[PDB]
């Protein structure tokens, strides 16, 4: 089976560890939809010697931007939903924004892939609280468009709580509802947002270095104004269950009706993974970013060179933690196409509570490990 | 030995646990200076399921009191501080403050019984840092006097932040250092300040109860503004030195005579009596029957009528903080010539108890467990 | 077995490893002249992904002080080396110095506890080879001093190759050679001096952080200059027999008398007690407790008040070098009547640490593991 | 399968490792395009018994000079490197020189095949860090021509650097980077620059013996100032990708619907043709091409030797030996018609041991693999 892979990633596990200091760390490997490894090395709370585990839940920033791209798929799949019309129909509270004299349009389609004018604000520690979306809009919206929207790309965090609101807007109902009820629909039973007040079991603490390179704590922060591209909490086996029903419904199709439907339509599958033009991926160079999703495609220009995989990975990074989710898709032969069953892939989900770690190589170069051995 | 107080002393921490819903307590209970007795029951951490043990560091918001109290009279001792000047002739920032027309004078022995005019104001859920006190001063400098100074009695926090401010200027270094000393020369190795950034180990977490009777995280609270009174982290282990270490500087005096080798106290013996001394005119909230000490709650021994309930002396000190509860108290004996001639101070009881609730009355269930073990006394 | 002690152990480690994000840290406790415990957690190689073990070597940096005082104490005893003349009748190299108005005297003895006026340089990264410790004193010997000598301590390396520069010329043979045959006698198998070009089996790697919070290696370094004090390398068990050896030395004499079939110790009782006695003017940085007893580190034992810290007497030394942190501490127990009478030396608990990674503090944690150890006891 | 030429390549592998000593050696084979071989004897570090394996990372010495005509070739066909003009043009640092009283001026081309004037420094111990090949070149920038340029061949290092400071100058980015992109474009994710402050993973360690006939560690030494010879560290595995690349470069053009390579085929033969009046130091038989040690194919008399053309290159570093040889397979009509490039064996090995000589080796691995091929 794959007892060769496991030794080799729990390797290249402590290697980063070791590598950045990282009081704990967590991995999540399925295999065609079977979770086949599940460890935890370090402690999740260092005060009270609590050991990292499965269960133990994380901050994960940017793998959020995913999520509520789900929701805004299943918005565009209801009919409720129009990406190529401007987002003042849906907010009118966010203003005509006017671009060097031109009034321009800020659209859904072209404020998913950071193609906007949004300015990239950075990380603010604020410890506020925001009640719903429309009064966390105030941080923003005042403020001009840097660039022209659609002509270059810069990384937003604020975008996508403009996309929160447009789903409050859209669906009729609260966001934080809306994807409770996407969490359950998936079975991600424990992805929840970040908040104080309630007693969230198995909940990790978050750590960083200071100037004098001793470990301490992160300042207290709250993420209302942004649960959407930050802002929740999740284990790496709920990060397996989403991306295993994500590439099912992209495979679906493909294969040829004992297949059960996929979540989403195989057309919304593709599009959510199709990279855009002018546009880069910044944990992977040979990548660009697609629909809140960095994806590889495969390409090989010279004979006997370096052949590319296709894949799809998302890293974040909040304070005090770092986070990978990568879904690498295996290659569709006629014989697997006739004899088995999606998903056919990969999921790799690392965590981390440590600050600024590049976890995008380690899950990819496990994913590679567990493909070879397939079987 | 004590086989049977511990038993009815776990079970009176079961009923107040049981009472208040308690998510976990942490007992102390110290004989003769030597600690008989230390038990944790519930959960620290109830999200990740870490038991209360005798290792477990809480919130102690009074007990920060007694030990400023340590630090104002060793400074008193030292010469360097005088508690009849008034305030200001330390710390220049306070303004003069007049009262329907007439100045008056705030002072440092009438400051720390309370008995100044200085408004309560609540706990007030701050998340500023603070440098120094005197930086934290400005919450309440320019605020008048509630009452007359020396003529009423109204608990309050901020005065013993200033009277920080009061032993920053004297001792002539940062108050946390002088109460790092002194913590230091008390053996009190886990006595720290509450503060966020520092990693600091088997450190607790605070719970309350909301409207739907629920059990939730109190809210994110920093007491730089208030180090002086609640912003101290400590075990039992840690209290049952500070009251072992009180009781030895009290009693000391009488045995004096027998051996004449034995150390001495902290303090002198005199400052020791004044300390304990309650003053006229103020009230102990947690105790009827007792009144207000400096820095502490003195219940004294008094038999009005014949065959009536006779008053126990002791002294203690409660403290509620967000999330948390705690007491310390101390119950000497009754000295006999014998014990005098041929036994070794200190002799009494120390009990500290410390819950992750918030307004839980711990005084009660101490003094309980303290009178079964003096019962059981040898 | 003391299972529980070695399991609090664990712990400290753990704790200390992960607040300074070391690679790898290696233990050894001995517990009255038996190895009751060696641990190694992490990596010594982090590219070859070679773990740490007891077996593995590290650099030691200023036990190598300590190892050279005990050359020195042998030298003493032969009567080869006198600890009150001037050095410059071992050594004309070094120039006789002047300090302001008046010429001043430098000794052994003044120069062995870091009283002269010998400035601290620091760590610099030479890579330069010194053949003989007398071209290793073109470094320094041209420099005046930095204070007049016997009037103030600092901290100083060089001296200590000056040291051995005074050692081959008492003793008239290579300070390698010497330390070789004293490292036979003690049986400490493994201690050599840092090299590159020999084979020196189970050699670890050295690490720290950059400006972008990663693990790197050190700078290649070559420590010939300074061989005294941080030039040597050995397991955790070799430490522990060293310790061993200087706590019979230093306990045989006392257990005289009694089952007097005793092996004398390696230095005399009354070498062994100069050697930890500490001398005035003169601090220990990682414990403000202490001051600094020749090439070592010692807290006495007193009480000043009752019910109050009493101080443990122990002596230990920590060293930091380039990419590695390293502590040997001794910890005698207090000898009663029955165990002079039945128990023979060593009494006491001797705690070894080093790690590969730079500017770590390992005195607190030894001293803690060292007092679980003397709980446990039996 | 190669289940027989497996243990001859085994057992002269043996052979070359127990004759000098050698603690540990790697070899890499691959057949077809296809890696079908990769052993490590020995250890890669003696003090802490870390075994060889095909991980292992190992300096290679000239192999990087062929790795930079890589670079070089890349940048002659964009057309941003001319190699016949004076190196002055691109270089103004590098003094212009006379020979015997006479100008005399110095080209790309002719500095490749080690033609130039520029004397052999040979190996130098420097600990000293370089930001770049343009300080670099102080250490040899003000010594006179050796020979008359053009006249006589002399294996130098500093003039591969005068190459990186030229490559510096005309890709209008640093040596390092386009190297850097190069090796990402070949699928060589291991070879990398040789320096001490980074982790290198699976770095191995490099002996020597002494006055006394034991094994000892080499000195400490710094090769900043020779990252285009030399200062390299790579696998096995990335050499075979690398002679992988340069084969179906070489053969995709006497090869319907293919990818092209990496180089034009007019590139590649133009790499791999030997220049007169030049020797080759691991094979008396061939001569030195573009940083590529090529034998040609010519039988002189009926039923004699007739030799085998192949392309190899050997390099020494201190306390290390490497080679790496190609050696392609003769083409006929069948293979043409029904066969896929790469045809050819490519064979690596890596020692950490000082001078010692792994081409006979390398190329009677070649030939047994070639026997059985099937």
């Amino acid at each position: 089976c794959f007892a060769r892979a496991i030794e080799s990633s729990r390797d290249l596990l402590h290697r980063i560890k070791d590598e950045v200091g990282a009081p704990g760390i967590v991995v999540g490997v399925s295999v065609d939809g079977k979770e086949v490894w599940s460890e935890g090395l370090g402690y999740a709370d260092v005060e009270n010697r609590v050991p990292c585990k499965p269960e133990t839940v994380m901050r994960i920033a940017s793998i959020s931007k995913s999520l509520t791209m789900v929701a805004l798929a299943k918005l565009w799949e209801a009919g409720k939903l129009d990406l190529d019309i401007p987002v003042q129909h849906y907010v009118p509270e966010f203003p005509e924004k006017e671009y060097e004299g031109e009034k321009v349009s800020v659209t859904t389609r072209l404020l998913i892939s950071h193609l906007s004018g949004i300015r990239h604000y950075g990380e603010l520690y604020l410890r506020e609280k925001f009640e719903n979306s429309i009064e966390s809009l105030r941080l923003f919206k005042n403020d001009p468009l840097f660039f022209k929207p659609g002509s270059q790309f810069l990384y937003s965090t604020f975008g996508y709580t403009l996309l929160a609101a447009i789903v409050e807007r859209a669906s009729g109902c609260k966001y934080l509802d809306y994807m409770q009820k996407i969490f359950h629909d998936l079975d991600m039973l424990t992805t929840v947002q970040e908040e104080n007040e309630p007693v969230i079991y198995n909940r990790a603490r978050f750590y960083v270095y200071n100037k004098k390179k001793r470990l301490v704590n992160t300042p207290y922060v709250d993420n209302s104004y942004k649960w959407a591209g930050g802002g929740f909490l999740s284990t790496v086996g709920d990060l397996l269950k989403f991306g295993n029903a994500m590439l099912y419904g992209y495979q679906v199709g493909l294969f040829k009706e004992n297949l059960l439907p996929g979540y989403l339509k195989p057309e919304t599958m593709v599009m959510m993974w199709t990279p855009v033009p002018n546009t880069e991926m910044s944990w992977d160079k040979e990548g660009k970013y697609a629909m809140a999703w960095g994806v590889v495609e495969r390409k090989q220009t010279y004979g006997s060179c370096r052949k590319q995989r296709h894949y799809a990975s998302h890293t974040g990074g909040a304070v005090g933690a770092s986070s990978v989710l990568l879904v690498l898709p295996e290659e569709l032969d006629t014989e697997t196409i006739n004899n088995k069953v999606p998903p056919r892939g990969i999921i790799v989900s690392i965590i981390c509570n440590m600050q600024s770690v590049g976890l995008n190589s380690t899950a990819l170069k496990i994913a590679l490990e567990f493909d070879k051995d397939r079987s």
